Formats: structure tokens, C-alpha cells, sequence
């Protein structure tokens, strides 16, 4: 396209010298002549940039675009452009750095409004009032999304490159996460209400483990080589290949905005897939920033797609979509049943449920007591109850029943309530209004049946979305509270007689639900027992609220089906070919 | 005649099959006992291998020289492969992040599932009923077993053979019926939690439907497909002629893998269906207990 | 590969550039090369888009019968 | 070479009508004529077999036998020799058995007497008296066994059929040692000296289940398929083959002779290998046994080779010999380093050591007493003291140190002392006479140091090579027991102070070797500790000698390196080839 001057043209020739001296035979090398058809190794494209950048002073010349421009026109062309030749942010000044969060969707690598500059308003629950607009998704979005996620994969760079190369993508966004790690902290805290010492830990800091431990699986995931029956006296030879499956739709939930999501993007990235991400509506700020990273890591455009908006609108048309192959998926089990039911209808796609629970916590009079405290109320009020893995119900023996619930109420009183970006607050405020109506509810509708309120179970007088850390005791397992989960900051604790495990597994194990469980104890007999007796997917024992990155995590029975975390996570968003040679 | 089945009998048999997994010496027993148990099932499948070809021949009308490679032949190599699995089905120990300076050990264990509740097609009666059934016992799961409504037979003699290999009672259970009442109660009912599947797609798409709905059961799908075969002129042609035929023609069609569709070259286009032709003259049909029968009836009218 | 479905494949061809080629272009669970109806216990058999999920044969097809708890201690 | 009848022709031509109906195009059937060269598949093996089954009344036919003879004339002739066409035992009447024991060589499925019919006896110990001679092995037969393994590797049928058959025939070999299980129990009793009640479930049961679980990893041997870089824009493809390494030379020692015979030759078989076994020359007739029952099983002749005789002059040979890839051994230390030693200068072979080691064994006061005493006796006094994982030494705790050995020597005057084959009978005779007399030294020097000698120490006062159980209290670390291995019923106590976890783990540690532990206590947070910090192989908790053919076994320091049973056995046996492609 570009004309050639009289200096470009000595360049042009010592070029042409140059591809004449590395390639093999090569009889003359016209403008058509390709690098790679007339035999080029992988030590000729360095010896290639190395002998062009000795000619040209400068010129940050890498062995990337020797690969785009094959053809000897396409090489020059490229060549003569590099000798020759904005985000629309919100402002905000808080904790004593200046904010700068995108508010728009997410489509091809490129931040634009939605069809008709629709919008709506997210909340901030600490002071209560909005802090910025959003754009709302609408089903012409979904569309735009989910082409450009098929380009990207089938025609784009993503799919070209090496396992090795995408690794190293996946690890160096996670180097950029590291240094905005104290700006995204603070975004959690105003749009989920998070608190910034506990944010830095697990919010912010999982997700930047999540990455660094999936890009080291990228160049390791392996087949096999089968030792088939041999065909007598002719010979066999079956392999496997482990294969990305596509494009993948994921839907999030609002519990942990930013660390949900990278648990299921990274493993999906990973296996070699493309995204399309479905925030949730509360908390949907956090998402957007993370885009705007990718752009700086060097992922290609299209790989990462993010749609704010509501569920019932984009969430459905992910699942109709014939070109998705794999919805992911963590939330309630109504909604949850809905997804495989429509996944069956549409495509016969693939899915993997992540639901919530009503997990146990049993604690025998042997162990230590003030670990058991501590523990205890670390289970219940870990991130302002909003916890998937929370403690559902405590089990405490007879004779350590009353000591017990006497050391956590001076604890309880302790506890600071307060703004989270200060360091002394400990508690910090509810998520969004709706679901701080709920939590009064079951309050009221607990102390009905007759369960004894030791503290709290009401609204602070404060302006926000606060509620009181609460303690129920003379709990029954025919009562609602001890059936249906709280999702809030609500301890309910029951008896069990002296010397009786068999009992009280009984009426652990009685839930639909199996996500979690928990036991306290000193005697390894009982341990190693109860964590074989207890029907859970994952099993503490004198610890509580402890996952890994390394380590699996997912239901039994009414939690879902599947894995997150671990090798075990991958499987899902991989599909096994099987060759077969014979000779 | 045939035992038609119930909805009364689906409920005993469920019931039957909680019962040994959770309370029945199924579960009690170690790992190296259950693949035991499993392979001298192979060993008394092995006895009677004669027997139950003769029987596909007669219910299937699958040929008898194929039947003991194919149809009996690899149900018999299915048991002896998994049985050998029961005590090699290892978890891990995972190098997770220590709280400092306080230590933490984490480990996975592989559990069963429960009940599971296996519905098989009628292309092969017996194959596919091992394919699922031996790798379901392996894992230490009891077993409610729906076989196809015109190929029952197969399955009923399979179920005498568990007594004499000794196979605790509940274990496995058989309901020779129609796939709309038995099969769809499996799906409703609580109890299971895990439902087996191989044959089309729109019956396929409703069992999914169900599982979702019923208790957010597992499930895994094996459906029909539409497979080519491309043939470049580069081969050698008196193979490709061979196992172009033995892709179409094996087991008198009915093949789940079966070649859909045959892409030829040009210059080899001609000269390849000139011989298919000459071949297929010279294929014998006749009654399936006859040895020198090529070519079998099909399964049912 | 202009089909819904994907289950198998099959190629015959004594290029080898061809055959290994071909093998990764198709879009099938099991390609066969200069066979066909070449199944085995060990090796793993399953669809890809509109031919079910999951595996029949091999080790794969323990994993679905299987379910994984994970137990964590502290000391 | 057969001439046919007028008859047989008749069979012959309807033989040859068969084959033109069976093969595809096939323009004439002659004698040069080959069955799969036609182009035969698997499928019209099954149609040929059942095609001459049906002309010929009877004619056991199989399809191994058309694997044979592929061409029409070895065909033929193989068919009409169908339609046409001892050894040397040792009687013996005991345990309402008559048995029966070969008492020669071992070399290509052939029992076969040695050069020049060299022999030598071998001991009752029950007794005392000689109950037959066995054949001394020489270095010409040596080269023997070396030459009919490498031919039956190579050329032999073990190599080509499948690996899926190859399991089959190994798990018939243990069907017919289950039904030779009395018997072969009853040998042990007789030439180990081993308790017919502890040789059913130990030294015969185990053998059973090695087999039956190393016949199921044959087909199951799997290798990989590597995402290595691609020489963009070329293709490439990398995958592993786990292949058998040859010949194999195996030397076991005499306080298992069976067991360890099993252990090492079952995973070798497994892999597809062909071993050169040499047994223990105090006790050779278990070897021999289990060598007839090779050609009961149906093995191919040359795989198995037995070569009863002296260490020095035939293990020697073995590691000379460039033939021999891999040299497995069980032993001692002094013996142990000349093999390395050997296997380097002779042709760098592969080896795997598992030497002797000093296992501690702590007891602390928190555990129960009763089911410590039981395991702490059953620890020592195991296959009376023969066992290369028995407690060296024993730490107690000051607060239960006095009450633990006063309920040892109650429970140790109520041992049973007798013949073997006697079912009432605890403690049985040392295996050999020369292992005797270093028992009574180790005790005599025990006491000089200054030793309280509690009980025994000395020979009983009976017809054979019997001991008495004995107990030793106040050891000091200095002492020679203390470091020294005894290898036999001698238990030795120490102290330990209340609440030292760090002291006594540090005396225990302070050993060069390390092949096994143990720990007794309740508290949880103990057991996962000392587990940790206890450098050994092998750790019990709550529990002694309870090893699994699953679960790995191996030392760590000076206890050798590498492992016997489970998966990991299976990789010293195989070597890994690396295929690439380029396309
Ligand atoms: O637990 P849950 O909370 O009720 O829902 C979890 C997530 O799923 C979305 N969702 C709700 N209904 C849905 C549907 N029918 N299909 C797909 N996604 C849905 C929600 O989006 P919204 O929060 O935007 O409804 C939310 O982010
Ligand atoms: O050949 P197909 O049609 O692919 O069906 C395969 C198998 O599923 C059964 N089936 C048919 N409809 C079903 C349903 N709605 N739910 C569960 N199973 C069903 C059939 O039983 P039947 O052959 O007995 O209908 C058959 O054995
Ligand atoms: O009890 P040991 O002494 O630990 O020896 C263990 C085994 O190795 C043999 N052995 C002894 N010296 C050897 C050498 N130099 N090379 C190879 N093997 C040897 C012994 O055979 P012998 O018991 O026949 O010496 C014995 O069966
Ligand atoms: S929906 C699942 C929610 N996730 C969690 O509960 C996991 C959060 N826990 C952690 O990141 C760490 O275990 C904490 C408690 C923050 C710190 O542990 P520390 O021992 O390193
Ligand atoms: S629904 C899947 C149906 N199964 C099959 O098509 C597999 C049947 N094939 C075989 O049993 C062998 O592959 C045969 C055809 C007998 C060839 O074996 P030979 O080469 O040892
Ligand atoms: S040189 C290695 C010595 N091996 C052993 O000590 C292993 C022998 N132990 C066993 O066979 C079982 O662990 C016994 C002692 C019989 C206990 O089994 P039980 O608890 O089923």
C-alpha cells in the first residue's frame, strides 16, 4: 500500500540479501515468495530479526510479527510502518488514592454503551447513597459478544499460539492485578461493602493466586497412550488429546464480586477458551476494572467479553445460545435448576452447579475451648456472614454448653462496626438493601417458634445497611431456622448429650444439602471417624474457612455436581479426542 | 412371554438397592474383596459364553461367529478390566499454603454415589449393559438396570449368573419393561442420583430435562451421530475396499459408530465402487447360527 | 465437520503429513486411521457437541461414578 | 511332513473352499499362500475356527493355534497331527498332606540337575534333621538361564501376545496357588520354620494377593501426549511409550522366602519381563514349588528361571553379565554396596536397594496401655523377631514406664513355645542354625554395657534352634543394642521424660538408617507432628506392621533407595521412550 522512497529501497535489497543467505535453496525472491513455504527453521526467524535490526538503528523489532507477515511484500510493508511511522473513567478520591473505574460494557476489547444508552445506578452501602451510572445490557449485546468470542478462538491469535505463550499471559495479568491490588481493595469496599484489611487477604488476594496457579497448568495438561489389544500379527497405536471446547458463558454471584470470578475465568483461560463473563447487577464495578487490566496485560481482543446487566434477560439468552458449549454457574438451587433444564432444551451443553448449604459444625467437650471460640465465631461472621461455606448449625456437647456461649457473647460485644476503609472496624455493612430485609425477617420469624435471642437480631441505628452480629440457642431440628440458610451474620447453636456420636451424626447428616462441615476435637479416634460418617464435600478438622487454590472444592447431593479449584476444575472445560493408528 | 414391570416394582427395587449399599455387606467389605467378586463374575460369563451367544442370536438376531467376539466376547474383557480398578482408585494430598507458623494437612478421598439407575439400548443388548453395570459396581455403587423392551433376554440370564458368581442380593436389579413408566420414574425418584444413558437425542434432551427437576441429579449422555470417513487415492484400495464395507455393513448396520458418510477421491472414485459392488454379491444371508451367514436379520419388524 | 453431531471419524491415506493433519481438523471423539471399528476397554469413548458429554471405557468413565471429598486438618 | 489319506484330503479341500469364502479377493489358494498377508481381519479368525469345528466332530481348536501357522501348508498340517496324533519329586507325609517338592534346577521350563550333579542338604530347624538335598548351581548354568530368558524375551511368545493377556496368565497363577495354599504353607513350616497359622495369612496370603494385584496394572500402563511448542506456523507431536527393559536378575533374602520371592517377581512379569530368580540358600524349596506351578499356570517356557545356590558364586555372575539389565535385591548393607559397586563397573545396569534398618517405636502416656502392650509385643515378636521392619527400640514415657513392662513379661510367660505345624503353638524355631548363635552374642553383650536383663536371653533347652522371647530395660543411646540390629524376639525399652516431643524425637532420628516408625497417642495434634518429623519410610499411627501390595514401601538414608508394591514399583521395571513428529 505504502510507496517506497530511494533510502527505503537500499533497505529493501539489503532485506532481500539477507532471505537469500538464510533460506536453503530459495532460487530468487520475488514479492509472493513466503518465508516459512521455502523452508524456514525457528533459529532462521531470529537470525532474520537480529540481521534487520544490525541495518536499522533501533527499531524494536520481536519474533511475533515476522510470524503475521510470512510473504516478502507483507514483511516490507510491515517494516517501512515502524521506521516511518482512551477510557471514559469515574473519578473519585478515597483512601488517599484517586479511583478510576470504567462504566460502560465490554465487547472485543473495546469499552462501549449499550443499545439506546440504557442505564442504572449501583448503591454504595456504607453512606447509602449512588456513587455512579452503569450501562444495562440488552439481548443485541449478547449477540456482539458471543461473535466476537467465536472469532477469537477459531480465526483469532488466542487459539495460534503455543500453551507455553498463554501461560505467560495468564501469569502477567496477574503481576498487574498485584500492582492495582490496593485500588481494586478499595473499589470492593464501596461497591460490596467489603472490609479492606479482610479484602487485600481473600477478595483481592485469592484472585491473584487463582491466576498464578492456573497459568502453570496451561503447558501441563497431558493425554495418555492406551495399551490397546493388538490385532494379531498387525500392530496398533491409540493416544488421547485433551482439547478446549469453545466458547463458555459464566454467571456469577455477589457474595465475593471479584475472587467468583476469577476461580472459573482463569481455569476456563487456561484450558484455552474464550468468555463471556455475566456479572451480578449489585456488584458489577469490580468486573469492569478487571477488563480494563487485560487490555494492559496483552490479552488478545475478544477472549474476555463482560455484560452487566440483569439475570433473567442475559443469563437466559447465554443458555439458548447454540454457539455456547459450557455454562458455569454459582448460586441458589431454584435458579441453579433452571440452567440444566434449559442447557438440555437448547444444545445438549455442558454444566457444572455450585449451590448453597446448610453446613454443620460439631464441637465435643475434649478440645480446647478458647480455640473453639474463636473458631466458632469465625465460621459464622467471616465477611459479614455472606459466606457460601458458613457455618449453618453448631453442635455443642452438654457439659461445655453454657461456658461455651458465655466466652462468645463478651466476644460479640467487642466486635467494631463501623466504615471498612477504617482499619479498627471489624464488621462492616450488608451488600444491598433487599437483602437486609430478609435477615430482619428471619429474626423474627426464629424467635416465633420459640429459640432463645441471646443478642442482637436486629437494624443498627445507623445510616447504611448494618445489622447486628446474632446469637440463637435451643435450637430444634424441626424449627425453620435450623432447615432453611440464613446467608448473614446469625449464629444458631443446639445440645447433644455426652458420649453420643452416632446421635448427633444422624442429625447433621439430615439435610438435602452437603456442601461443607466442620469438627472440633482432641482425640484422633473421633476425627478420623467423623470425617468419614459426615455426607460433605468439604471436611475441617480444628480449623475452619480454610481453601485452597491447590485444593478442590464442590457439592454432593443438592450443592451442585463438579469442581472448582485444583486439577479437577480443568476437566470440565476440557473435552478427551481419542486417535487410533494402525499399521 | 416377559414380565412387563410396574411403578409398584420400581419402588421395591430402589428400596432394595439403598438397602444394600448403605446396610447390606456391599458396602462393609474392602475394595480387593469387590474386584474379586467382579472378576469371578467374568469367570462364570466365560462358562456359559457359548450359551448366552446363542441367546443374542435367537433375541437380537446378532450372527453367532461375530456374537462371541463382539457381543459376548468384549462383555467378558469389560469385567476383567474394571474389576482391576476396585483398589487402584487413588485420592491425593495436596502441598496447600501452611498458616504460619501453625502446620495443615489436606487429602481427597473417592467415594460411590449411591443408587444409579442405568437405562441401555437394544443395538447391543449385553455390550452395553457391561459397558455401564462393570464400571458402576467397580466405583461400589448397587445398580436398578432397565434393558430394552424387544431385547430382554440377554439381561435376565446375566442376573442368574450373579448368584452363582456371589453377588450379595440387592446389588443388582432388572425391570424388563417400556422406557416411558419405568424409565421416567428413575428419573423422578429421590433415591438415585445418578442416571446412565445411550441411545437418541430428543429421548436424551427430556431425561436431562428431569434429572434437573427431580434432585439436581448427575447425568452422562452417549448419543447417535452422523460419522464420515474420507478415502484419499494415496491408500492402497483392496484395504480401503475392506474396511469400507466393515465400517457400513458390521453388525448388519446397526452400529452407533457406523459410517454416515463415505467421501472419495476422483481419480479413485469409479474403481472403488466397482469392487464395493463385487463384494457385496458375494455377501451370504441366511438364518444366524449358520456359520457360513455374512449378513444377519434385523432386531425387530 | 458441517454436521451437528460428533461421535466418530475415520481417514485412509499413507501420507503421514495428511493423516495427522486431518486427525486434528476433525471435529469427532474417536478418529480412526487405516481402521475402523477399532474399540478397546482402556480407551476412553465419548461425543463432542450434540453426541452427549462424558466418557464410556477407560479410566474416564470412573470419574462420573466417583464423587470427591476433601478433608482438611490443622496442628 | 505328514503324508495325507484319502480322506484327509477331502477335509483339506473343504478347508481351502473355506479360506476363498473367507478372505476378500484372494485369486487362488496354494500352499505359500498366508492367512493375514491377504488381508485377514480379527473377526475371521473366530469364522475359521468355527468353520472346521463344524466339519471335525470334537477338535479342541483355538485361535492361538492360527496365530502359529498362518500359512495353508502349517495350517494343514498343525490340523491333521490334532485329528491323528514326569518329574522328580521328594515324598513327604505330614499335616494330613503328602507332599510333594522338586528338588533340581530350574532353567527353560525344565527341572534339570546341575554340572557334574553337585548338591547340598538343606536343615529342618523343628527338628534339626535333613528332610532332602537340593541341586547346587554352577557358573555354566548360569549362562543357561541367562540364554533361554533373553530368547524367550526376544523371539518368545511372552513378548508378542497382548498385555491384556499377559494379565490373565498371572492371575491364573494365583488361582492355582490358592489351591495349593495348604501345601505350600506346609513347605514353609518345614524349611522356614514359620508358624502354620501366621504362614496362611502372611508368608502364602500376601503372595496370593501380590499376583492378583500386579496382573491388573498390565493393561493399564499408560503413557502421555505432551503440549510441547510448535514451530509455528509447522505442526509437531510429541507423545511417551512405557516399554519393558529385558532380562532381569533377582536375589531375595531367607526371613520371607516366598513373600519376597512375590513382591519383586510379580512386578516384573507385570512390566513384561523375564526374570533369572536366585533364592536364599538356607531355604530354596519354596522357590522350587512355585516354579512347577509356572507350567500348571500355562507360562511360556524361559520366562521363570531358578537357580538354588551360593550368594558369592552365582549373584556375582548375574551382575557380571552384560545380558542382565536390572539387578533387584533384599539384604544387608555390606552386601548391598557390592552390588552397586558391581552393576557400574559391569555395563551402568539399573538396581533398587531395601537394606535392614533401626526402627523407633514411641509410646507416650496419653495412649491406652492395654492395645499398646498388644501392638508393642506384636511389633517385636513378630514371625518370631524375623522381620525387616521390627522395632529396634522402644521409648516410653516415665509416667507408664514401670506399669508398661510389668504387663509385657505377664503376657510373654503365656507364649506358647512348640513345632510349627501345631495350631496351638505362638513362638516358632530361627530359621537356621548360624542365625542362632549371633543371637546369643547380641544378648551376651547386651548385658556386659549394663543392660537389666527382665527376661530370657538365652537358648531354650529342646530339640532344634529355639529362643526365648526376651525384654531389655534402662538402654542408654551409647550402648551397642541401641544402634546395632538384633533380627530377632529381643525387645528394647528406654525412657523418655513427661512432656519432651522434641528430645525424644531427636534420639530417635540419631540413626543412619530409616526404614520404618511408630507412634501410640490419642492427641491429634501429636500424631500428625511426630509423623512429620519422624525421618523413616514407613510411619504407624496407633498401629504395627500393616503394610498393603497398594501402598509403597522403601527406605530413605542407608535403607537403600526406590520402592517395592504399589504404582511406583512398576517405574523401575519400565523405561520411557520419546517419539516426535514433525507434519
Ligand atoms: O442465586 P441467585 O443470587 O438468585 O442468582 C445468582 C446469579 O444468577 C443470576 N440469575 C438469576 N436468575 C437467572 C436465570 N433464570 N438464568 C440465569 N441467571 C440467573 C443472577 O443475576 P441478577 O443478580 O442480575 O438477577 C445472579 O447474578
Ligand atoms: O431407542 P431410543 O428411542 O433411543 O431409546 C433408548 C432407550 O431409552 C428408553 N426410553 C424411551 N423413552 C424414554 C423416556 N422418556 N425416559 C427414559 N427412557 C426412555 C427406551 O426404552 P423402550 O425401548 O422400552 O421404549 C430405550 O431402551
Ligand atoms: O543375608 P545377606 O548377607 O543380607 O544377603 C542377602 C542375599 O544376598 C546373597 N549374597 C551374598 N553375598 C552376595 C554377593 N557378593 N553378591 C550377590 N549376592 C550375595 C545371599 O545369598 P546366600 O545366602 O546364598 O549367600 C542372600 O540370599
Ligand atoms: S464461596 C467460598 C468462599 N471462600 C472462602 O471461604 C475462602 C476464604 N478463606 C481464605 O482465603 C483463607 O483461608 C483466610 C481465612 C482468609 C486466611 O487463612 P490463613 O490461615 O492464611
Ligand atoms: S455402540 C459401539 C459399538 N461397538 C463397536 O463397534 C466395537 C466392536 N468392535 C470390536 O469388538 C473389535 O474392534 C472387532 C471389530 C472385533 C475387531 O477386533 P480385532 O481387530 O481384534
Ligand atoms: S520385610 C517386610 C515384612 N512384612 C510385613 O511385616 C508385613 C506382614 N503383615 C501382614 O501380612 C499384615 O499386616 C498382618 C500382620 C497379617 C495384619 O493384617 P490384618 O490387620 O488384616
Amino acid at each position: 500500500s505504502l510507496e517506497l522512497t530511494e533510502a527505503e529501497l537500499a533497505t529493501a535489497e539489503a532485506v532481500r540479501s539477507s532471505w537469500m543467505r538464510i533460506l536453503p535453496n530459495v532460487p530468487e525472491v520475488e514479492d509472493s515468495t513466503d518465508f516459512f513455504k521455502s523452508g524456514a527453521a525457528s533459529v532462521d526467524v531470529v537470525r532474520l530479526v537480529e540481521e534487520v535490526k544490525e541495518l536499522c538503528d533501533g527499531l524494536e523489532l520481536e519474533n511475533e510479527d515476522v510470524y503475521m507477515a510470512t510473504t516478502f511484500r507483507g514483511f516490507i510493508q510491515l517494516l517501512v510502518r515502524k521506521l516511518r511511522g482512551v477510557i471514559n473513567y469515574v473519578e473519585k478520591a478515597v483512601n488517599k488514592l484517586t479511583l478510576q473505574m470504567p462504566y460502560q460494557l465490554f465487547i472485543g476489547g473495546e469499552f462501549v454503551d449499550a443499545e439506546g444508552s440504557k442505564t442504572y445506578n449501583t448503591i454504595n452501602p456504607t453512606d447509602g447513597s449512588v456513587i455512579c451510572q452503569v450501562s444495562l445490557a440488552q439481548v443485541s449485546d449478547v449477540d456482539k459478544a458471543v461473535a466476537a468470542a467465536k472469532e477469537a478462538f477459531e480465526n483469532g491469535l488466542w487459539g495460534k499460539i503455543n500453551a507455553r505463550d498463554r501461560g505467560r499471559l495468564l501469569y502477567r495479568l496477574a503481576d498487574v492485578m498485584e500492582q492495582h491490588q490496593e485500588e481494586l481493595a478499595t473499589i470492593e469496599a464501596l461497591d460490596a461493602g467489603a472490609v479492606y484489611t479482610l479484602a487485600l487477604k481473600t477478595h483481592v488476594g485469592m484472585s491473584i493466586q487463582t491466576f498464578r496457579y492456573f497459568a502453570g497448568w496451561c503447558d501441563k495438561i497431558q493425554g495418555a497412550t492406551i495399551p490397546i489389544n493388538q490385532a494379531r500379527p498387525n500392530r496398533n497405536l491409540t493416544l488421547t488429546k485433551k482439547e478446549p471446547v469453545g466458547v463458555c458463558g459464566i454467571v456469577i454471584p455477589w457474595n465475593y464480586p471479584l475472587m467468583m470470578l476469577s476461580w472459573k475465568t482463569a481455569a476456563c483461560l487456561a484450558a484455552g477458551n474464550t468468555v463471556v463473563i455475566k456479572p451480578a447487577q449489585v456488584t458489577p464495578l469490580t468486573a469492569l476494572k478487571f477488563a480494563e487490566l487485560t487490555l494492559k496485560a496483552g490479552i488478545p481482543k475478544g477472549v474476555v467479553n463482560i455484560l452487566p446487566g440483569s439475570g433473567s434477560l442475559v443469563g437466559q439468552r447465554l443458555s439458548d445460545h447454540p454457539d455456547v458449549r459450557k455454562i458455569g454457574f454459582t448460586g441458589s438451587t431454584e435458579v441453579g435448576k433452571h440452567i440444566m433444564k434449559s442447557c438440555a432444551l437448547s444444545n445438549v451443553k455442558k454444566v457444572s452447579l455450585e449451590l448453597g448449604g446448610k453446613s454443620p459444625l460439631i464441637i465435643f467437650a475434649d478440645c480446647d475451648l478458647n480455640k473453639a471460640v474463636q473458631m466458632g465465631m469465625s465460621s459464622v461472621f467471616f465477611n459479614k456472614g455472606e459466606n457460601c461455606i458458613a457455618a449453618g448449625r453448631l453442635f455443642v456437647e452438654e457439659s461445655i454448653h453454657n461456658q461455651f456461649v458465655q466466652k462468645v457473647v463478651e466476644e460479640v460485644e467487642k466486635m467494631k462496626i463501623g466504615n471498612p476503609l477504617e482499619r479498627d472496624t471489624n464488621h462492616g455493612p450488608q451488600n444491598h438493601e433487599a437483602h437486609l430485609r430478609k435477615l430482619v425477617e428471619y429474626c423474627q420469624r426464629g424467635v416465633k417458634e420459640g429459640a432463645t435471642l441471646v443478642c442482637g437480631g436486629n437494624q443498627v441505628p445507623r445510616p447504611g445497611f448494618f445489622f447486628q452480629p446474632t446469637v440463637f440457642t435451643d435450637v430444634e431440628d424441626h424449627m425453620y431456622i435450623a432447615k432453611e440458610e440464613s446467608f448473614g451474620p446469625i449464629m444458631i447453636i443446639s445440645r447433644f448429650a455426652d458420649g453420643d456420636v452416632d446421635a448427633v451424626l444422624s442429625r447433621a447428616n439430615a439435610t438435602e444439602f452437603g456442601l461443607a462441615s466442620g469438627v472440633f476435637t482432641r482425640d484422633i479416634n473421633k476425627a478420623l471417624y467423623v470425617s468419614d460418617k459426615l455426607q460433605a464435600g468439604t471436611v475441617f478438622i480444628n480449623t475452619y474457612n480454610k481453601t485452597d487454590v491447590a485444593a478442590p472444592f464442590g457439592g454432593f447431593k443438592q450443592s451442585g455436581f463438579g469442581k472448582d479449584l485444583g486439577e479437577a476444575a480443568l476437566n470440565e472445560y476440557l473435552r478427551i479426542k481419542t486417535v487410533t493408528f494402525e499399521y
